[PDB]
């Protein structure tokens, strides 16, 4: 006759993460869109002739 | 010739099992749609991160 804190609740029970880090995120595709520029300073500027 | 219908009538028959596992089962599909997770305890918990 143990009490329920010490039950299937808490004292027979194991813990695991079979869950964990699962359910992923939409893959990224920002590539395919965009382009990627360097830059080492506060701002950039382009220019072009015509 | 003359003879009981009890023991020549009833002993003239040869048994064959063609008949034993004619039949057949539904296949095992429960793998498909779950996986398999052993337990040590009473309960497993599960926890994961946001």
């Amino acid at each position: 006759a143990i009490i329920t804190p010490a039950l299937i609740s808490a004292l027979k029970t194991s813990f695991q993460k079979h869950f964990q880090d699962a359910l992923a995120t939409a893959p990224s595709t920002y590539l395919q869109v965009a382009t990627v520029i360097p830059s080492t300073t506060a701002s950039n500027t382009y220019g072009w002739l015509g």
